[PDB]
């Protein structure tokens, strides 16, 4: 109980900021995650032997892919940390526990291919779950790791609290399916704007947690330009492999995913910021005002992409 984790002074200060980068040192990421659970949750929330054994099984089960890797998991968990810390009293003891584990686990066993590629490939997972294919797999992998002897970090919860936390985690993970984000944000837009948004309404909470998950998942667009720019190389490395694999299935990929049409990337990112990112953190900022820095950074990076197209870098 008396064992805290601490960070070097630069990290200790930077980590509180939305635009924090977790750095190139893999071996320091679990300590960053544990630091965040303790500060976000309590030193009491989890038994450290169990949490450390969970984290290391979770790491082992992320693959060595260009973007959808262990570093993405820990980056997405840090954004959820930032949101929860700037919105202290809005979330339950349980929700804070659940949402940081859901973020760490949200892309478990990702191979770097869209749901769409699974369906055109006719992958067994597409027969097992017809929509949110990878997302239903990620949640399945989370429950598998939780069921490993010595890895049940929720052991000390009541029977009912346990079922609530796995339902928070199941909804959280499913909501990282971007095909579901469009409808979800539109319904949140209308509810906030007609003024019927009610945080005591569970069905409403779920919608708002889902937006947060999208917000955390896309948080590469909210970093300082040098980090956003270099992450975009990792993101596009996956898109180009997928487009190659579409070509092997006798299907010309959308020009975004095609590694012959790299010229089209900057306009690809405009559309993505204009149709996805800005709307996402706009709505997020209207429901949770203390998340405004994410909107501001996303606008800054949209501006940086405009400058790329205008041949100014
Ligand atoms: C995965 O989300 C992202 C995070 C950052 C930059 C991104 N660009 C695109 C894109 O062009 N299409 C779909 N997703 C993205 C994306
Ligand atoms: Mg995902
Ligand atoms: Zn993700």
């Amino acid at each position: 109980g008396l064992m805290q984790f601490t960070l070097p002074v630069r990290l200790c200060k930077e980590i509180e900021l939305f635009h924090f980068d977790i750095g190139p040192f893999e071996n320091m990421w679990p300590g960053i995650f544990v630091y965040m659970v303790h500060r976000s949750c309590g030193t009491s929330c989890f038994e450290l032997e169990k949490l450390c054994r969970f984290i290391m099984s979770v790491k082992k089960n992320y693959r060595r892919v260009p973007y959808h890797n262990w570093k993405h998991a820990v980056t997405v968990a840090h954004c959820m940390y930032a949101i929860l810390q700037n919105n202290h009293t809005l979330f339950t003891d349980l929700e804070r526990k659940g949402l940081l584990i859901a973020c760490l686990c949200h892309d478990l066993d990702h191979r770097g291919f869209s749901n769409s590629y699974l369906q055109k490939f006719d992958h067994p997972l597409a027969a097992l779950y017809s929509t949110s294919t990878m997302e239903q797999h990620h949640f399945s992998q989370t429950v598998s790791i939780l069921q490993l002897e010595g890895h049940n970090i929720f052991s000390t919860l009541s029977s009912s609290e346990y079922e609530q936390v796995l339902e928070i985690i199941r909804k959280a993970i499913i909501a990282t399916d971007l095909a579901l984000y469009f409808g979800n944000r539109k319904q949140l837009e209308e509810m906030y704007q007609t003024g019927s948004l009610n945080l005591n309404n569970q069905s409403h909470r779920d919608r708002v947690i889902g937006l947060m998950m999208t917000a955390c998942d896309l948080c590469s667009v909210t970093k300082l330009w040098p980090v956003t720019k270099l992450t975009a190389n990792d993101i596009y490395a996956e898109f180009w492999a997928e487009g190659d694999e579409m070509k092997k299935l006798g299907i010309q990929p959308i020009p975004m995913m095609d590694r012959d049409k790299k010229d089209e990337v900057p306009q690809g990112q405009l559309g993505f910021y204009n149709a996805v990112a800005i709307p996402c953190y706009t709505t997020l900022t209207q429901i949770l005002p203390p998340t405004e820095p994410l909107l501001k950074a996303c606008r800054d990076n949209l501006s940086q992409w405009e400058k790329v197209i205008r041949g100014e870098e």
